[PDB]
């Protein structure tokens, strides 16, 4: 629950490595590349260069090192050597690294080639829904307020939030308490405290919120075939706000968010 300064430092390291996988893979995300190849590149980098390990491989039996979800695929897309990226594709790459016992959990959207109207819009709105949630994190606030704020913002755009999946406490365990819902729920009642580490990872559907799992047991798609986007950051709650542990160079939000004067 409450991380020690030394545990937080390990989180900073693990968080940076996860972020750097996403920075590293960027130039490869182009038309013609396979999702299977992107997965190999990520894994080779995590293992051989970061001297770390993917938390995703073998987790609940997951066959790959990273999750790669395209378009109407909501989450848990399986990297496949035959799956080639096309122009106009929106693509999420979700990475979780373990280094020195601690987890770093992050994802971003890439748009392949020329962005379509919906693609640009959904990805922009999804990141912003994460950003506004990030700006709310500080001691004393309830997670319900944060969930409600994401949902309100997303829905005001005419989009929907996926219910089945949520952010989560993170540390030595991939998934720890608390659950971080991206919508208002009567069972959410968690007051944020300094030292808490968790993820915020809104999945946003252009259309309806309902999802469907494929016959592979893994691939989750929107039920109405609409586009779906996701961004994720791992954070630590500080005394006066939060620090984003998985911040990248392409992030347009500061690493340290303070509400003190
Ligand atoms: C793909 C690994 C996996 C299996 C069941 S849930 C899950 C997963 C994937 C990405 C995440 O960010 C996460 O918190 C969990
Ligand atoms: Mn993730
Ligand atoms: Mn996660």
């Amino acid at each position: 629950s409450i991380k020690t300064p030394e545990d937080i430092e390990k989180m900073r390291v693990a968080g940076r490595l996860a972020a750097e996988v996403l920075e590293m893979i960027e130039p490869y995300v182009k038309p013609g590349v396979s999702t299977g190849e992107l997965d190999r590149i990520c894994n080779d980098y995590i293992v051989n260069e970061q001297h770390a390990v993917s938390a995703c491989l073998g987790y609940h039996g997951y066959p790959k090192s990273v999750c790669i979800s395209i378009n109407e695929v909501v989450c848990h897309g399986i990297p496949d050597d035959a799956k080639l990226l096309k122009d106009g594709d929106i693509v999420n790459i979700d990475v979780t690294v373990i280094k020195d016992g601690f987890h770093g959990d992050t994802s971003k959207m890439f748009i392949v080639g020329k962005p379509t109207i919906m693609g640009e819009r959904l990805c922009r709105i999804t990141q912003e829904s994460l950003y506004l949630a990030l700006r709310m994190v500080k001691p004393g606030i309830n997670l319900r307020e944060i969930g409600a704020a994401i949902q309100k913002f997303v829905e005001a755009e005419g989009f929907s939030v996926v219910r089945e999946y949520c952010g989560h406490g993170i540390g030595r365990g991939f998934h720890e308490e608390p659950q971080v819902l991206h919508y208002d729920s009567r069972e959410t009642n968690v007051v944020l405290k300094p030292g808490m580490t968790f993820t915020i990872e809104p999945m946003v559907n252009a259309g309806k919120k309902e999802i469907r799992t494929m016959k592979d047991g893994w691939t989750v798609k929107t039920k109405d075939r609409s586009l779906s986007a996701q961004y994720e950051h791992t954070i630590v709650v500080t005394d006066n706000g939060c620090e984003i542990l998985t911040l990248r160079k392409d992030d347009t939000i500061p690493a340290i968010i303070s509400h003190d004067e």
